[PDB]
């Protein structure tokens, strides 16, 4: 069973807002709400006014959804665009 790929695109109006990390696994069962688990990264696409207590954000499978902020946790603040490193943690 080989695999293959086209090269398929989408065009939304959105953009990494601030990359944030999951403490604790949440996985959903609609598509409506986002699937990860614990020690995921991913991005801030957009923040819906209604619902304050959810953040949009998409995955690894590139699929966006509602994610709990108090689940999830803001590292820094756009994709390598202000001067910061990792940090002195050892190695």
């Amino acid at each position: 069973g080989s695999s293959g790929s086209s090269g398929l695109s989408n065009g939304q109006g959105s953009r990494v807002l601030h990359v944030v990390q999951t403490l604790y696994p949440f996985s959903s069962v609609t598509e409506e709400e986002l699937n990860f688990e614990k020690g995921e990264t991913m991005e801030v696409i957009e923040k819906p006014e209604n619902d304050p207590e959810w953040w949009k954000c998409k995955n690894a499978r590139g699929q966006v959804g509602l994610v709990p902020k108090n689940y999830v946790v803001v590292l820094s603040d756009g994709p390598a665009l202000h001067p910061a490193h990792s940090g002195p943690s050892s190695g």
